[PDB]
């Protein structure tokens, strides 16, 4: 289901596993930004969905900081897993950066992302 | 810094552990919405933040279903941490819901929310 | 470039006029939602962009109201003009509902609307 | 009583006439970015809200180009007009660069600004 590697329209590679307990747990690597290699994800899914053919709820976040490269930023996912032959994630995102308080208000980038295995 | 209960501007109450990880464990009471009790939460801060007088970027997830309830949804808040004497976690948030493919333009509610120490 | 008739993903209908003034004006016919029939619109675009090999910036209103129906609430769409063989609007949207002081933390959808002209 | 001078958290001056026909005219001056003195706004609100107690919807553009300076870019506004402790117009905002279609990722920011009627 939801567990396995999902590429984005960016082609980043979106690695999860979907526990038991409503976890995921994986790795993210961006095809863009301030961005180098793996960056440790978690998130939640609803693990039990409706069963009147709408999508599974899950969100998840990646701080943009390894032992490589530190964008002083998180971006959280938020959208919804539709099951079939062709899976797909349909998500919404932000992506917060650190900034002063004189900035903050151009903190935050907004954009959808939807993933195919 | 991080790590203890924050409250926001709706009355919610937010508990986090902050791990040297860069993980956020902890539980999320909603005051309003389509929720009861604590709901599992997780997400990652910015573990090396910069030192500069900026912000500690962060993000966390709750899944709206506990032993109580199932809201077929999920919330992520994305922020930043601010320290000192006014401590605040200034975020904006996604509550995405379970769609069919005909509602899946209205699955996504969008806001934010200030946390404070007191 | 902008001016003509517009449908995205969910079959909604926009239909602009790009004045030299950087002023859009038009009707939305929406196929999804508490909408009916045609509703003014009004917004502003770039008129002096520094490239084609960058979108044109732009965004406009309707507030969801006409001689048919009112659902108290208003999208804007921001977003750019991308010219050639394939010209596309590419938009996030924020639709807000008229709400009570209660319902105010759910009173935003967001989403992402792709406007060609075919 | 949404026509007149408002400001936002920032410092920002949002001038707005709202119009018998549902229209909003007027100026926006951003306290901060990439933007200098006034620029045009346009936009819409609901001109019969709800009489439950429920907020007037409403929405707004700045294309951020005028005489003096031009950013390439275009902020929405989406919100209310509420009461309360005073009149308050309460929205988060979309604000759209122009970019490359594969840079399209950096183009939005969003956020969230209050406007009252009180000279920062
Ligand atoms: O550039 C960064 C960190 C990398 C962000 C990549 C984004 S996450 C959403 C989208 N989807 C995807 O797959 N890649 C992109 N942070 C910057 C922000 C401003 N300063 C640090
Ligand atoms: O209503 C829900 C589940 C509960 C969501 C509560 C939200 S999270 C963002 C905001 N901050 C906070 O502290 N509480 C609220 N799920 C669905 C049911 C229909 N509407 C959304
Ligand atoms: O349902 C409404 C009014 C209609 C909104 C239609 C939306 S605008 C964004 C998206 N793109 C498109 O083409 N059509 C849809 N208002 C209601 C919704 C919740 N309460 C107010
Ligand atoms: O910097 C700009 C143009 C100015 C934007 C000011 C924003 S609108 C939302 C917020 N509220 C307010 O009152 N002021 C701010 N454009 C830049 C963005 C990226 N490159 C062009």
């Amino acid at each position: 289901g939801i567990t396995g590697t999902w590429y984005n329209q960016l082609g980043s590679t979106f690695i999860v596993t979907a526990g038991a307990d409503g976890a995921l747990t994986g790795t993210y690597e961006s095809a863009v930004g301030n961005a180098e290699s793996r960056y440790v994800l978690t998130g939640r899914y609803d693990s039990a969905p409706a069963t009147d053919g709408s999508g599974t709820a899950l969100g998840w976040t990646v701080a943009w900081k390894n032992n490589y490269r530190n964008a002083h930023s998180a971006t959280t996912w938020s959208g919804q897993y539709v099951g079939g032959a062709e899976a797909r994630i349909n998500t919404q995102w932000l992506l917060t950066s650190g900034t002063t308080e004189a900035n903050a208000w151009k903190s935050t980038l907004v954009g959808h992302d939807t993933f195919t295995k």
